[PDB]
């Protein structure tokens, strides 16, 4: 194949040319985004039952939907929450690989079947099903800088003006507005209503009566009377629109002729549909959108296109309305494409230098400069074909591939160059000679490296998706690099290189190059002596080898394991929890005393604070609030003291003095989509109707037990804790003794306290909703219900206090279920320096002390790691078996393969050394980096051994062959190490956007490249001789 | 349409809509009604059963479920005053007329509003003149569209959309197809002369 | 409802949700004065039509709660849209015994 | 290069597929009273005045290809095979040029 | 409900919508004294069971509104399963303490 | 899916009441296991015969 393209450099040019075109055509159809789909696809089912309690939501909505949620493909688990603000969520979770469009349709179809089983009132709301991955592109924010507009107004605007166009912006996917359209509100006054012996129920019935589009037929329809000739549609009235029209829908008329209009009993004005959730941007009323990137879009282009669309609207926006962009992921994505295109270029630059320095020839220097980009472009085509995207992980994949790319080119050129020098052959003859030498071994090493990198691709779950990125981008490059090292570069060598006088090693040139060639000529001879020495006094060295090994192992069991590096995204969370009882107003201050603090004292690090009342990440309701702390670009806040990690510590301490409101600050997880990165996640679950109270004892036993366990720490329930609630007792004996129905009682309490969505009116074109409930000051305290009356048999208003009575009791503000049964989620993590595996072991034993009828199941990353943890050993064992079997075939030997495999430790020790020595962890980037480093190392070993076996076979002694081989291979080895370490250095010392990953990748390869280069050049001949001798 | 009829190259031009049409704006009240007549909206039903044939339930017919419609007699829904015939119930048992709260006038409303990429719009078909192609017509139509009140744009669709694509493709088609010929000859003949000869 | 209601309360809402659908070429709706509407979403060749339909159903379901209650309880028809008839199979009465 | 710019552009060459469409659309407001007469005339002034090409002529009032409504009708103009129609004045392009 | 009631209030209302379903081979059904019913829409070999199910339900949800409330409230099941039972898992009392 | 079922119920036995055992009345899978196990048996006999 090589001998074929040496004589056919045009064909070879053509292949390279089509690889380039394909790859270039591919780089611009390729999706561009932060991450691929890490989280297991999931589908949220949501609705809010106005006025309703967590119990009524769970037992009227969630239970009935859950009962019908089955016979659905690829379902892993189902989990739900019912909340005290009347909202619920059922999340269905599927296997990775599930098509989300299929998953969605499957879940909404079974929803649809369950819809008639739900209460009439929830059916009327809707029930929205959506894809629930939390991988948002940016989040906007329409905030009123003055105070002209409320959160409700801002919303209506976003949905009136911002939304339709934002949805037509190129690359915009799914998005959440923080609020809906206006609702026509009607606030019933209990006294102004008692005075006309009227009830809320009369108002609803009335509103329904005088706000209803009447069909109204056709004027000349079919059939018709013979003739006519003129047919026309007759348009009746459509529904009411203004507050004033609503204020006028008459209720009753007195015997004196005087009429009662709605206005005589309540106020009326456009308002919020739900007021559970409240949010401000640095203090001012605010709403906003959270946007996702569409399938196949370009993360960068769409962020521009969003800002574009928005700006074309800023002109018309009311006075005081400011759009604003607190969170945007594009900076990191962009700072990753450049910080890779840079390192790529540098690497090809650096290869030029070390290529020149050593080979002292511009023609030779061009070969690597052609081939490396050819292969870079190829890889992108290959990614396109296989359905991958341009993302954080696929790009870092390219950075690790550089060593292997750079090497393939250097080995081929340097070897032609050497062959010409030693034997005085001509370029063509040298090139064919050289590819007779290498070639087999290159095919050999393409196999061996596939065996090393592909198994990662067959990991399961979320961690599997991550590794699969690195795996596929690396083997594609490697594979392409080998192909090119067999077609193009030996053709380029034959063509572009000039001859070299036999025996000419440049020791005469004088100048720097004259010094260098004598220096390196001596270094070489020095090295042959070292090696020659080692091959006499073997034992002491095999001895130190064993010490190196034991050192590696020891070191593994000493480095902290972790999932991904500790990135500084420009963001920090603060969860607020005021006491059970607390109103939103209270919580709202707790979150202001934070904003004022962050925004001023921490002006050095903090840009803006987005605060919320009613929403939190463990829960919802008035005692639950939160701050989304933004931070100014990495650039404008250098030094450890302004790291998110440091700001947190400060923020913690400050908030810690709040013996009035639990407050926590924490950097978000490496990958938001997944949440909680280290730790464990599980649900305790009532698998036999034991009941809430029992279930509560289990969760509390679990907690006050796990806390005596020195294998865990930070073990907290995820949900909320039971809070006081005011039960209503109604004595039906006194109700019916006073002539008052019972259904009229319930309608009074729903339609005044809870609220009641009655009708659809029309606001400025679109259809919006009419809500009916009691005016706020009528429903604040227990005495306020004694303010409400109901009509009897006759027309005697009977106050609620004449048949009703209160009583304080406990109940759940947030009910949870996992797989259809009641449950309670528990977080926490392993004790410092222990593995989540250990933690699960402790936990697996605690569980056995739970009450009878309570089980548990792992969820989330704990569920996943439980299955993926089992496969690693198997895959790593295949990897070893196949690398062995290829080496066997390559060397025609069951024993020689051992002389290359035993380099594995040699490089891994310097990695463990550097990374441990610099305080980083055994995470994904280190793991993949480690396989790269051992790849390159084994490639170096393979060739040394290959040449040695050739030399041994043409009739030289084993030690003689080992020394010659080593001498032949030292130059290529030093060149590629020289070029690759320096290429990486920038990653190893970077700062800002993406620096945490860049360090986790640089630190390990430098380390592993140093120890692997300096040690294998001495130990591989040892092993080769050591094993041949047996 | 005017300029379309004028313009030499165009033929059979037409709209897909229907201008506007006469609509009988049955605007009624509640004040003059709810006095001596109907509580709430007892009439809201009366209106959408006589004129607007109301569906009530099924019935089996020779083996098959079919519908049961209930519409007022043909002669009782023909003309504007013909509706005053329809009497409603009075709360106190009596029979209130329809003209006691009727009011019905002519209004002009659209019989078929169209939208296209989320903006209101009107589709208009048309052929090219005899012995001109669709392209010529297109070329023409893109002129008789310039005299339009700035505010109103245009956009091709169907057959046309398909045309405008096919033209755009052609360049790259020719480029690439030239390339692939060039390269494959250059590989199979180990030269640059041959493939350069055949390009010429 | 008038074509103008059918448009302001239905069509316009459903069109909002159809933006963002994979492989969309264009969308064209009509509102009629008889209470009927049709939204037509058209896709590039090579788009799998069973999957376009599903995607259409996925987005529509989000509009649905924003529709008038008189529609939500109704039941929206979603189908693959062929512009051309293949044939008409007619029926005609010879002896005049049967009317239309 | 000059010759290239001279050639006019089409997409598909017009074809004669033994079929043509009547598109009747009486001024709106009318009824099947007028519409039906407007249709039954052009059905005849076509089935009799033009039976060389034309074969059957299935007619309809209500649902043309534009709207619904009583002020709408159409027809499916079926034709006789290709053998049974000599060139030029029997092509649909001609059969509809003067039918128009 | 009688078989006759379930056939004409439920089974036939659905059947009249079961069309415009791709690769539809045949439809069958049963209506019974115990109130139950089944419509089985069988498809051509090679059909994607996910799409078949989506199409049936798409048509079924047009009938659903015309079904009696007491039938909607009971809760309809659409399934994509094989005709034979795979197995049956039973439970039986040890102490004889539990009834059927 | 039979194996999957055995496992769903096995995960639920610990919470079952007292006077209660799970049983498997009808069951189609064993024919399948039996079928292939029995051919594997004749697979080996042939490889030995030859
Ligand atoms: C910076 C890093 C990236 C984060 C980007 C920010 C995240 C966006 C948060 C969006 C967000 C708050 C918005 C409020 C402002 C927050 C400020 C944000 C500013 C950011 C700078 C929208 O919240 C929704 O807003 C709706 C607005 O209408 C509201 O609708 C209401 O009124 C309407 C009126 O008519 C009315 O019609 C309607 O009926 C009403 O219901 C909903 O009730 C409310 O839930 C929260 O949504 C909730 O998210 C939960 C957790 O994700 C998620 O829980 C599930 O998934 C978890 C997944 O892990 C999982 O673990 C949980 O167990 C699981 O339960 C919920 O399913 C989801 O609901």
């Amino acid at each position: 194949m090589s001998k074929f393209f040496i004589d056919r450099p045009i064909f070879a040019w053509v292949i390279a040319l089509v690889i380039m075109l394909a790859g270039g055509l591919s780089i611009l159809s390729l999706p561009v985004n932060q991450y691929p789909a890490i989280a297991p696809p999931a589908i949220a089912v949501q609705v809010s039952y106005p006025g309703a309690s967590a119990e009524t939501v769970q037992d009227t909505v969630v239970q009935v939907i859950e009962q019908q949620m089955n016979g659905i493909d690829n379902l892993r688990y189902i989990s739900s929450e019912s909340n005290s603000d009347g909202s619920m969520t059922i999340t269905v979770t599927f296997e990775q690989g599930t098509d989300p469009d299929i998953a969605q349709v499957q879940v909404q179809n079974k929803l649809q079947l369950a819809t008639p089983l739900l209460p009439q009132e929830v059916q009327r709301q809707g029930i929205r099903v959506t894809k629930a991955v939390k991988n948002f592109l940016m989040v906007v924010g329409v905030v009123s800088t003055d105070g002209s507009m409320t959160k409700e107004d801002l919303s209506n605007y976003i949905v009136s003006n911002i939304q339709d166009p934002l949805s037509r912006t190129k690359g915009v996917g799914d998005f959440q507005v923080f609020g809906s359209q206006y609702s026509m509100r009607i606030w019933l006054d209990p006294a102004k209503l008692n005075s006309y012996q009227l009830t809320p129920g009369d108002v609803s019935s009335a509103i329904q009566a005088q706000n209803v589009q009447i069909s109204s037929g056709q004027l000349g329809g079919l059939p018709a009377v013979k003739g006519q000739q003129l047919n026309a549609t007759i348009i009746g009235k459509t529904r009411l629109q203004t507050a004033e029209q609503f204020e006028n829908i008459l209720l009753k008329v007195n015997p004196d002729g005087s009429q009662v209009r709605l206005k005589d009993v309540a106020d009326v004005g456009l308002g919020g549909q739900d007021y559970s959730i409240n949010a401000q941007f640095n203090g001012s009323p605010a709403s906003g959108i959270a946007i996702k990137l569409a399938t196949g879009a370009n993360a960068l282009d769409t962020a521009k296109a969003i800002r574009q669309t928005i700006a074309n609207l800023e002109p018309f926006m009311p006075q005081g309305m400011k759009v604003v962009y607190p969170y945007d992921t594009t900076p990191v994505v962009s700072a990753s494409i450049h910080e890779v295109v840079k390192t790529l270029g540098e690497a090809i630059l650096l290869v030029f230098l070390v290529m020149y320095l050593f080979l002292q020839n511009f023609r030779a220097t061009l070969i690597p400069t052609i081939a490396v980009p050819v292969v870079l472009l190829g890889t992108f085509g290959v990614l396109a074909a296989f359905g991958f995207s341009i993302n954080t992980l696929t790009m870092f994949g390219m950075v690790l591939a550089i060593g292997l790319l750079v090497d393939d080119a250097i080995v081929v050129v340097e070897n032609v160059e050497r062959v010409m020098a030693e034997e005085g052959l001509s370029p063509r003859e040298a090139a064919r000679k050289s590819m007779g030498q290498i070639q087999g071994a290159l095919v050999g090493i393409a196999m061996v490296l596939s065996a090393v990198f592909l198994p990662m691709a067959f990991f399961g779950g979320s961690t599997g998706v991550i590794y699969r990125q690195f795996s596929i981008t690396i083997v594609s490059a490697m594979a392409l690099s080998v192909i090119v090292a067999l077609i193009l570069t030996p053709a380029l060598c034959a063509t572009m290189l000039k001859p070299i006088e036999k025996g000419d090693h440049g020791e005469h040139k004088g100048g720097f190059f004259g010094w260098f060639n004598r220096m390196f000529l001596s270094t070489t001879h020095g090295y042959e002596r070292g090696v020659a020495s080692i091959l006499k006094h073997r034992a002491p060295y095999l001895l130190i080898y064993v010490v190196i090994v034991a050192g590696m192992i020891w070191m593994f069991t000493r480095i902290p394991t972790a999932f991904l590096p500790d990135e500084d995204q420009g963001v920090l969370f603060a969860q607020v929890q005021t006491p059970p009882g607390s109103s939103a107003e209270r919580t709202q201050v707790v979150v202001d005393s934070m904003r004022e603090y962050l925004l001023e004292k921490e002006s050095s690090s903090v840009s803006s604070v987005f605060t919320v009342t009613g929403f939190n990440f463990a829960g919802r309701g008035q005692s639950s609030g939160m701050a989304f702390i933004m931070l100014k670009p990495w650039e404008e806040r250098p030094g450890g003291e302004n790291s998110v990690f440091e700001l947190a510590k400060r923020a913690q301490m400050h908030f810690f003095s709040f013996k009035d409101a639990m407050v926590f600050a924490f950097a978000p997880p490496s990958v938001l989509e997944l949440g909680n990165a280290t730790g464990f996640d599980l649900f305790l679950q009532d698998q036999a109707g034991v009941g809430h109270e029992v279930l509560l004892q289990a969760r509390n036993k679990f907690l006050m037990l796990a806390a005596q366990n020195p294998a865990l720490q930070r073990v907290r329930p995820n949900g909320m804790s039971d809070e006081p609630q005011y039960k209503l007792e109604i004595d039906d004996e006194k109700a019916s003794a006073l002539g008052v129905s019972l259904a009229d009682i319930n309608s009074t309490v729903s339609i005044a306290w809870g609220s009641s969505y009655v009708n659809d009116f029309i606001d400025r074109g679109r259809v919006k909703r009419v809500y009916l409930q009691g005016r706020p000051d009528a429903r604040m305290n227990p005495d306020d219900l004694s303010k409400w009356y109901v009509r009897n048999d006759k027309g005697e208003m009977v106050p609620f206090n004449a048949f009703a009575t209160g009583k304080w009791e406990y109940g759940s503000p947030k009910l949870e279920r996992y797989n259809g049964v009641p449950a309670m989620e528990i977080l926490g993590e392993p004790a410092p320096g222990l593995s989540s595996g250990d933690a699960m072991a402790a936990v697996e034993e605690i569980v056995k002390q739970l009450p009878k009828g309570v089980g548990y199941s792992w969820t989330g990353l704990s569920y996943e790691e439980r299955l993926s943890g089992s496969q690693a050993p198997a895959l790593y064992a295949l990897s070893l078996l196949v690398v062995f079997l290829c080496l066997a075939a390559l060397y025609e030997s069951w024993s020689i393969p051992f002389s290359v495999m035993l380099v594995v430790p040699l490089g891994v020790i310097g990695a463990l050394l550097a990374t441990s020595m610099r305080g980083l962890s055994n995470d994904v980037f280190f793991q993949v980096g480690l396989l790269t480093t051992i790849g390159l190392s084994a490639k170096n070993a393979i060739l040394i051994v290959e040449f040695a076996k050739e030399l041994h076979e043409q009739g030289k002694g084993i030690v003689e062959a080992a020394i010659e081989a080593c001498r032949m291979r030292l130059r290529p080895i030093v060149m590629t190490s020289l070029a690759f370490i320096l290429g990486v250095v920038p990653l190893a010392i970077s700062t800002g956007a993406g620096s945490g990953s860049q360090h986790a990748i640089g630190t390990g390869v430098i380390g592993g490249m140093v120890t692997a280069t300096v040690l294998a050049i001495f130990w591989v001949p040892l092993f080769y001789v050591a094993v041949s001798t047996l």
